[PDB]
């Protein structure tokens, strides 16, 4: 369903991409969004799906506009513009210079010292798990070890029980990929009902977990009001639930495909995060973006103050006036450009999080299970939104090629 095209716009930029059903779907997501990259499409176009926006095609735009938070505000970064006007998280909703205190603040709960200090739980979640599956000779990879592992891990970090898990997936799948059920506000709605009484509760009581230490907290020497403490919270938990998940996915899919890929990493596995690092080039997963603040020529193009523009995370990596070749994995590859973790003020927070989680999957599965692959017949479907996904991920491996530890 299209949006008719604004008078502003000018009809030879038309270019209808949905990004939450892309044609080329079929070809895996990152191919479909890749056809934003075809030689006779602009660096700027408009979509009048999902309401109608512009998305900028080419990491110069990407990364430009990125900076640029001037005119380009997150106050309103999701598509379509009600889920836009009602995402309120922090520090994501805000532009500097006032959103820069909140995320000092969500650092002391995911940055680097956070991260050294789990690394022994993360690495014996990823052991047990991998141990267990081992001998089984096969898995549902989504369900079995994407899901559990990094949101074991979140629900840790924030000290809430992992029976919970179903209930606060499916909200932050509602946020990302919605099926239908829930507008965003619904599940935002959902997801901080969740929240209030924990924040409450941990204000009177602290503990040493994630949630007492955000509702707690001071910003530039201030108390956190509850309020921005649940609009923290709930970013944190999207976060945990929803991108690491579906990123190992992706790179398990290549993985179990790509014998000489897994050979190289278990030959030499140094190249480990080096590997990790074209993973992440290669298989980026977010999309989101901004809204003009103004009226605003940019490359050529008008823009009117309130029109939402997408500039997709996933792009930026892709763009072959990036990386040549850029559909190839190569672990070798010199100059590693993205912006998979963002760009500008915003750059991911829980990157060294998703990093050590993404190295230590790597390293403990290849040790013990080096060869396997997709399950016979399997047409793996991918899925798309704000964080692209893998529906299904059927594995299998001979047990008897496998290396106990
Ligand atoms: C592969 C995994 C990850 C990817 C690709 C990813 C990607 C991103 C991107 C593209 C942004 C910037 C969004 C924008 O500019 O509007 C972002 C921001 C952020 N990320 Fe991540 N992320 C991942 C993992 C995580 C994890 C595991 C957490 C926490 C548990 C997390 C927490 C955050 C937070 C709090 C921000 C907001 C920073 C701010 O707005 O200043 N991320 N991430
Ligand atoms: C785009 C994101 C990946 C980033 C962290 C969670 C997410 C869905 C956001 O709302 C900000
Ligand atoms: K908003």
């Amino acid at each position: 369903n299209l949006a008719p095209l604004p008078p502003h716009v000018p009809e030879h930029l038309v270019f209808d991409f949905d990004m939450y059903n892309p044609s080329n779907l079929s070809a895996g997501v990152q191919e479909a969004w890749a056809v934003l990259q075809e030689s006779n499409v602009p660096d700027l176009v408009w979509t009048r799906c999902n309401g109608g926006h512009w998305i900028a095609t080419r990491g110069q735009l990407i990364r430009e506009a990125y900076e640029d938070y001037r005119h380009f505000s997150s106050e309103c970064p999701f598509i379509p513009r009600e889920a836009g006007e009602a995402y309120d998280f922090i520090p994501t909703s805000m532009d500097p210079p006032e959103q820069r205190q909140f995320r000092a603040l969500a650092n002391q709960v995911v940055g680097m010292p956070v991260v050294d200090k789990l690394e022994n739980r993360i690495q014996e979640l990823a052991c047990s798990l991998i141990e267990s599956l081992r001998p089984q000779g096969q898995c549902n990879f989504t369900e079995d070890y994407a899901e559990p592992f990094p949101i074991r891990i979140f629900m840790l970090l924030a000290g809430l029980p992992e029976e919970d898990i179903p209930h606060l997936k499916y909200l932050t799948d509602q946020m990302t990929r919605p099926d239908g059920s829930m507008t965003f506000a619904e599940a935002k709605e959902a997801l901080y009902d969740y929240l209030i009484p924990i924040i409450e509760q941990r204000r009177q009581k602290p503990g040493t977990d994630a949630i007492s230490i955000v509702a707690n907290g001071q910003v530039n020497g201030r108390p956190i009001t509850s309020d921005e403490a649940k609009r923290m919270c709930g970013l944190l938990l999207v976060g945990g639930l929803d991108t690491v998940v579906n990123f190992l996915s992706f790179s398990m899919e290549f993985l179990a495909k790509s014998p000489e890929h897994r050979q190289e990493l278990i030959e030499r596995p140094e190249r480990i995060p080096a590997a990790c690092e074209e993973l992440l080039r290669r298989f980026s997963l977010v999309a989101d973006g901004r809204i003009l603040t103004s009226d605003y020529e940019f490359h050529g193009v008008q823009l009117k103050k309130g029109d939402q523009i997408l500039l997709p995370q996933m792009l930026s990596g892709l763009d072959e006036r990036e990386n040549a070749c850029p559909m190839h994995v190569d672990f070798s590859r010199q100059k590693v450009s993205h912006t998979t973790f963002g760009h500008g003020s915003h750059l991911c927070l829980g990157q060294h999080l998703a990093r050590r989680e993404i190295i230590v999957t790597l390293k403990e599965w290849l040790t013990r299970i080096p060869d396997f692959s997709i399950a016979p017949g399997a047409q793996i479907q991918h899925k798309s939104g704000i964080v692209s996904g893998v529906q299904a991920l059927p594995l299998v491996w001979d047990p008897a090629t496998t290396k106990a530890v």
